[PDB]
């Protein structure tokens, strides 16, 4: 079902109807007449400016979409205030990059004269995910509505007011009803809108096992995709680190939206003559979360998403426990109505243990210690993700040499992760493929259409 | 099931033995050794000189490896002499654009300093079809083997001297053992590769029942595609084309490799007061062709590459003319025990007729009839299928503005198709997604690492 449930209160804000088959392909229908009217007649400028106005919107009702985002997923408002302000950005960086984007690309040849154009393809299927439910919508609506492929959306199942308002704002900005339409549909609905024609591509950000399920549906169809998963990233702790510099970013890097972030700082990395001073600098840290009401400014850690993901992490942190890991801090109920979790510390993970190769997404610190740099290199790419990562070293050329040694999509220098529209944003292995934002994540689903002609 | 079969004799030439499971695994292991050599130990130039080294066995030894081709898949050994030439010039181009491909690229960001690399990732399989053995082999293994992507190759059942002599090939040239490497192996063991935690992607070349399977069990794995598939390209004739210059191209246009390419000229769009006409010039071009021996440099018709492939064609032939088509020219047995199909000629297929939305992968012109321009771009643009496609107009610009309208990978004006390696090549629907040569088939397996430095 598609409800609102505020994970404060656990509480039923909002209850949604669920899209009929009909409904589904008189969808379907409109957005492949608005691909076609876009390929017939130019309205390029028309959408730039109605991307603008999105941003607009959003800058003049901030406060109306963060509180929407917050009551369907529980993220503090400021953080979703935030959530806000990067999309507005984002919109506009698209919106101005069209032209240098979308220009002819010329081809040196001595055999000819040859360019490619870059042009849209169709109606694209975004699958997104409710712990960043604008910035993940945005990461692709913003470059596909530009290029001009509409997009239909299917949203996670908690957060539909955020769907449903997603369209509405760009309905209010000017845009042409089937630039973007949100689905309140069941997975077999999906399927159908995988395999039919009108249907050219999926973009999906959120979970391995619903981008296998997704990735391998769309393969049967020949559907081209991207795949923006989740991480285990590595926060690696150089010899030469600055550890006042440290100590000031390390609630954000793994508490920030209550550790429920694919590039959370989720495993840290120290060396062992720095590893005592490390439990105690991150014990310290985490004390001073405050959890409570996301809605109240001095909140400083949000309840989980669901009762579902509070039981899940629970179970990590048992499990983590059960075969042989080492509670640091925390680990204790909080009692509470609303899907709390407490900061808590593991460290003492064998290769044995399945959360040392698990992603947990909740407030979860987890420290590994190594004896060697060499040996932070190889524990780091032990892993079946590889997402973001964070190198801490107070030599610059240090930190960028031990960077590009990590089997990883992106590296953040001294300093947790962030995202600016400018920037590519991906990971490898099962953190997925593809990249979003920044001119890479431009040209996903346009056809690059060679034109040739020999001399 | 790996077996050569002269399609010109119908006599077995070569039976492989299947690759052990243990074979398998010593294989996929020595690949992803060699991909962590190549990322911990700076190897460019050694490959660099292997990969002209490659270039340089086959313009030695170009017409052992054009009568391999010959032998076993039928085409014209003038032909696969033309292919080697360009798998030369396809390794030359990645050996010398290499270091330009691999540079670290800076971002624009005022919040600090940003850049990503472009690094290897692990080993690629390959899935390569028969109808061009070598280069499309040659078409990802060079730019693949320069990013240090070591690969693997499945390669069809009727072609596997060729695939055998590559992996040969690549060792004369010094390369390292797993550089490439041939798997003949069943689809249990394909499988089998795709779900290896060591391979992390799949590039297919081939027909699309064959892309299915493979995309969906690659997305089942969450392991990144590329898909080059067929096309029922529109060869679309406008009101000023040259006709001494078209007349000069048709026979190439549709009967080379026996019309046994993705991007043959299948679909001939013309205008109601050029119908006529066309049809006698193709009548007369079509019966110029000269069938028999491949490797007789007088011969310029060969058989198909199989006897299911001749099948295939001619049971094309008969649904066409069963569901109402004229038949204009050819449509008789060839009496021979090679795989021959004689040029062939059909006509009025209407849109109830299945050949109007199939590929005929064989010697069979198709005539479209069109009132006018906007038609013809709507025929060209109704179809499964959007590879590549021609447009034939005096003027240039006119061609250029026309092919820009047709829903379809590539445009090739004045001309049929031709590869480069400096042009990128692939389609979209059903011909697939990505693309390979020029830079853009560089960095289809290539890890964009970001590395960002806040200020």
């Amino acid at each position: 079902a598609y409800q609102t449930i505020y994970p404060y209160t656990n509480e039923v804000l909002h209850t949604f109807d669920n899209m009929t088959d009909q409904g589904l392909a008189d969808v379907l229908e409109r957005a492949h007449l608005l691909y076609k009217k876009w390929r017939k007649e130019d309205h390029l400028e028309e959408r730039k400016a109605q991307l603008h106005q999105v941003a607009n919107i959003l800058r003049r009702d901030r406060d109306k979409y963060a509180e929407i985002m917050t009551k369907d997923m529980g993220k503090l408002f400021t953080e979703a205030q935030g959530e806000v302000d990067l999309c507005a950005d984002i919109a506009d960086y698209y919106a101005d990059k069209a032209d240098e984007f979308l220009m002819s690309t010329p081809l040196e040849t001595d055999s000819g004269q040859a360019y490619y154009l870059k042009q849209s393809t169709g109606v694209i299927l975004a699958v997104e995910p409710w712990n960043f439910p604008y910035y993940q919508i945005m990461r692709v609506f913003a470059p596909n509505f530009i290029v001009g492929n509409p997009m239909v959306l299917k949203h996670a199942s908690i957060c539909p007011r955020s769907a449903q308002s997603f369209e509405e704002l760009v309905l209010e900005a000017g845009a042409e009803a089937g630039s973007i339409t949100n689905l309140f549909i069941s997975y077999d609905q999906v399927s159908q809108v995988i395999a039919d024609k009108r249907v050219v591509g999926v973009c999906l950000t959120g979970s391995e096992r619903g981008g296998a399920s997704i990735a391998e549906e769309a393969g049967k169809n020949l559907k081209k995709t991207t795949l923006e998963l989740g991480g285990d990233d590595a926060f690696i702790i150089l010899d030469d680190a600055d550890w006042d510099q440290l100590e000031k970013v390390l609630y954000f890097s793994r508490l920030y939206n209550a550790g429920q972030v694919c590039t959370s700082s989720k495993r840290f990395i120290v060396l062992d003559k720095d590893y005592d001073r490390f439990k105690e600098l991150l014990t310290k840290v985490f004390k001073t979360a405050k959890w409570g009401d996301p809605m109240d400014p001095e909140t400083t850690l949000a309840p989980l998403s669901s009762a579902q993901a509070k039981a899940d992490v629970l179970d990590q942190i048992k499990l983590a426990l059960d075969h042989g890991a080492e509670l640091v801090y925390g680990g204790e109920a909080i009692d509470h109505p609303g899907h709390f979790v407490m900061p808590t510390i593991i460290a003492g993970l064998t290769k044995d243990n399945p959360i040392y190769y698990q992603e947990i997404f909740g407030p979860v610190g987890e420290i590994y210690k190594v004896s060697s740099e060499e040996e932070a290199i190889e524990v780091a790419n032990d892993s079946n993700y590889g997402l973001g990562g964070t190198i801490f070293s107070s030599n610059q050329e240090h930190a960028k040499a031990v960077a590009a040694k990590i089997e990883t999509g992106m590296s953040f220098i001294n300093s947790g992760w962030t995202s600016l529209p400018e920037l590519p944003f991906g990971g490898i292995k099962h953190s997925g493929y593809g990249r979003e934002l920044s001119e890479l994540g431009f040209t996903s689903f346009v056809n690059e259409h060679l034109i040739y002609i020999p001399n």
